[PDB]
């Protein structure tokens, strides 16, 4: 089987992707955040806390009638931005883009954190990262990946995530037409239940690259791309009047600016980041500072290959015995 889906940023900014997703029966469908960075698939539902819900789409388990709730099962998720949300478990049928798993956990929210009710455009998370990071208790629950795996044509699944544009989630099969040259693959850690790889340098601009090694994870549900101080400090040096602020929370510039490209290594391949991906826009409505799409790491305790990154390539999540990594140019 395979499955393919149409990813959407949410705003302007491409904050974040939305994708459709199909649960229960008769079918409800919400616009889930497809997130590599996490494990869980969790929703706004009819169980979560009314004055918390501002526009979602939700899940109502009793108009399912292959819902069933998995009795004692609770969740509770806290990301690295600070958000965070908690609930029941029910199993349904779920489908993406023509994939179906039946007995898929549905994580259903009771609770959730301001900022998720602040968005009304996301429905919910569904996880894709490694099935260790799920937060089911007392029985970890496998991700809509891992339980598709077998019945994949091939073990894997892609991004391509659009540049101010729609884009593609595909489940089991590599589209030879969505991007250009080769696919260059590199090795991938689960240690830490991550896509976690090591980028082999960078460059900035039409400047030299920098053969170093730089250890992060591939992860569609982070905006930004965070990396190591030193990395940032050199790409914003190149751009005149940036600065990093403690006030605003990273580095800012004028948004009159031109931003140079940024590059990363991918083996002995590069993935080139145009400047215009790097531009957030004012940091708030009618300034003319701008926020940077690159910011440091430091204190995040690693390395983000977020989607300023990740929509530069088409990436492949290949979940073979030894999962792997994959990135071409597009």
């Amino acid at each position: 089987s395979t499955g393919s889906a149409t990813t959407t940023p949410i705003d302007s900014l491409d904050d974040a992707y939305i994708t459709p997703v199909q649960i229960g029966t008769p079918a409800q469908t919400l616009n889930l955040d497809f997130d590599t960075g996490s494990s869980d698939l969790w929703v706004f539902s009819s169980e979560t806390t009314a004055s918390e819900v501002d526009g979602q789409t939700i899940y109502t388990p009793s108009k399912s009638t292959t819902a069933k709730l998995l009795s004692g099962a609770t969740w509770s998720i806290s990301y690295g931005d600070g958000s965070s949300s908690s609930g029941d478990v029910y199993t349904d049928t779920v489908s993406v883009g023509g994939l179906t798993v039946t007995g898929q956990a549905v994580e259903s929210a009771k609770k959730v954190s301001s900022s998720f009710t602040e968005d009304s455009t996301i429905d919910g998370l569904l996880g894709l990262a490694f099935s260790t990071l799920n937060t089911v208790s007392p029985t970890q629950q496998k991700t809509f990946f891992d339980n598709a795996k077998a019945s994949l044509d091939s073990p894997v699944f892609t991004a391509d995530l659009g540049y101010h544009a729609p884009g593609t989630y595909n489940f089991g099969f590599i589209d030879t037409t969505a991007y250009t040259g080769s696919i260059t693959y590199t090795a991938v850690s689960t240690k830490q239940g991550f896509w976690e790889w090591t980028s082999t340098g960078y460059a900035v601009g039409s400047g030299t690259f920098k053969s170093t090694s730089i250890d992060g994870i591939a992860d569609t549900g982070t905006t930004l791309l965070y990396l190591p101080a030193t990395v940032v400090s050199a790409y914003w040096a190149q751009v005149s009047g940036a600065k990093s602020s403690s006030s605003v929370g990273g580095y800012v510039f004028p948004c009159s600016a031109t931003l140079p490209s940024f590059t990363f290594g991918v083996g002995s391949a590069r993935i080139v980041i145009p400047g215009d991906y790097i531009d957030f826009g004012p940091i708030s409505t009618g300034s003319s500072s701008c926020f940077g799409g690159i910011q440091s790491s430091a204190g995040i305790g690693i390395n983000i290959f977020g989607d300023v990154a990740l929509k530069a390539a088409f990436v492949v999540f290949n979940g073979a015995t030894t999962p792997t990594l994959g990135f071409a140019s597009k």
